[PDB]
């Protein structure tokens, strides 16, 4: 049987956007989020973390320093009784500056590559997950994706216009989350 999802931006959704992060000593869990995760995870949903990180085609990190880095997250976070089910990225630019990555792609948001991944990996049932992020890529991935309920947090990137205008919600955090779907019945 499927099971409906959260999709999750990791940058500015469930970590502070520092920028470029990608060492343990910048990693700062937002407000509530880990909470709310398992919140989420109790009310029967699947997390899956689809994030975009071109910091890796840029040069600011390597591939291995974000695996390090994601690794120790996801320990982390099963340290709190929550258990990722997935965890997909896209390490792509098309003007990448480290050649292995300099490519356009299907994985890079506003393509829904990750979303159809972790679809048809984990049985995800799109049209009664949700998708939280931070800006219009991640909406337009989500829209292609067929994910029911797009979601803007306050927490990332400032919320541009055409952002909202691909969204459903916009909530402060991704800590409001499980009181807003609550309130759905
Ligand atoms: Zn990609």
């Amino acid at each position: 049987k499927s099971v409906p999802a959260i999709f999750l931006d990791r940058d500015g959704t469930i970590n502070v956007d520092h920028g470029y992060v990608h060492e343990i000593d910048n990693f700062e869990f937002i407000d509530g989020v880990i909470d709310a995760m398992r919140e989420l995870k109790k009310m029967g949903f699947a997390l899956v973390v689809v994030t975009n990180q071109s910091g890796i085609a840029r040069g600011k990190f390597t591939e291995a320093q974000f695996e390090t880095l994601t690794e120790w997250m996801d320990w982390s976070l099963a340290d709190r009784d929550v258990d990722l089910d997935g965890i997909y990225y896209c390490p792509h630019h098309p003007q990448g500056s480290v050649e292995e990555f300099r490519q356009v792609c299907d994985c890079r948001k506003p393509h829904p590559g990750m979303l159809l991944s972790a679809r048809d990996y984990l049985h995800i049932d799109m049209a009664a997950s949700y998708m939280v992020g931070d800006k219009l890529e991640d909406m337009q991935a989500a829209v292609a994706a067929n994910v029911g309920t797009k979601v803007l947090v306050r927490t990332g990137k400032p919320i541009t216009p055409e952002a909202e205008n691909a969204a459903d919600w916009v909530l402060n955090s991704l800590a409001d989350l499980p009181q807003a779907i609550k309130k759905q019945q």
